[PDB]
């Protein structure tokens, strides 16, 4: 399903530190498209650690789909929950392998993964195919790992976007392949960009590590509330 629930959630990543993120509580349903927009230290990185249970809970939970993750296994909790990051870093060694490590997956549906992220042509080209061992840009990269978060199965989504200048091919690729092949796909996108979750049906605002106000653009725009003064700082409004 992919249907995540945040209830009164917090995580600290030492235990001397105080809460990273708290109170947290949100519902994503299954194969909706949010957008995690906030300044930096507002606590958006800290929503998709906390779903991956990279800190555990200090307070509350998550659920996903009734599921506490809190009760479900670290390697099955992550294993159809895929992070895309800003730079992803390729794993030393086969491309194969980055995209398959664990070998679970055909050559013929690795490729097909790779056409899909539209990177069939590049990889063809590569030294080795498949075997090419590592470059790529990171545009082709983050596809890269959407072409891995295709192989997983994986049913959340979680989309860190590149701080760095973006790709105006990646992103038309990216935004292409959110809304089809991702489409039944929850989809968390933690944007530095305002602009970029304009488009989303819905955007959690994170603000010194509290949730501080949920809805779509235009909700949040007309509420002239934190949403409002970053699309002003942005320049959008
Ligand atoms: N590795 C870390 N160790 C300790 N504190 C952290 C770490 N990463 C983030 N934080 C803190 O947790 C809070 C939440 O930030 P974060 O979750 O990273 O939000 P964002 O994704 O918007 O940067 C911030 O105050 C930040 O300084």
């Amino acid at each position: 399903g992919g249907q995540i629930e945040f209830r009164d959630f917090g995580l600290r990543y030492r235990p001397e530190l105080p809460l990273a993120v708290q109170g947290v509580s949100f519902k994503i349903h299954a194969g909706e498209k949010v957008g995690i927009v906030g300044r930096t230290g507002a606590g958006k990185s800290s929503l998709a650690s906390g779903l991956l249970r990279l800190q555990e809970a200090a307070e509350g939970g998550i659920w996903i789909d009734g599921v506490p993750i809190a009760h479900v296994g670290l390697h099955t909790l992550r294993s159809r929950i895929s992070i895309i990051p800003q730079d992803p870093i390729l794993f030393p060694g086969s491309l194969r392998m980055n995209l398959d490590l664990l070998q679970e997956h055909s050559d013929e549906a690795i490729w097909a993964a790779l056409e899909t992220v539209q990177l069939k042509a590049l990889v063809a080209s590569l030294p080795g195919q498949l075997q090419y061992k590592c470059d790529l840009s990171v545009g082709q990269k983050q596809l890269l790992c959407l072409a891995r978060a295709l192989l997983r199965k994986t049913q959340i989504l979680i989309l860190d976007e590149a701080t760095a200048a973006v790709d105006p091919g990646t992103e038309l690729q990216m935004q292409a392949m959110l809304g089809s092949w991702f489409a039944q796909c929850t989809v968390l996108l933690i944007a530095h960009r305002l602009r970029s979750v304009m488009d989303c049906a819905r955007v959690l605002v994170m603000d010194k590590g509290q949730v501080a106000e949920s809805g779509s653009p235009a909700q949040l725009l007309a509420q002239k509330g934190l949403f409002y003064r970053l699309a002003q700082e942005s320049g959008l409004v």
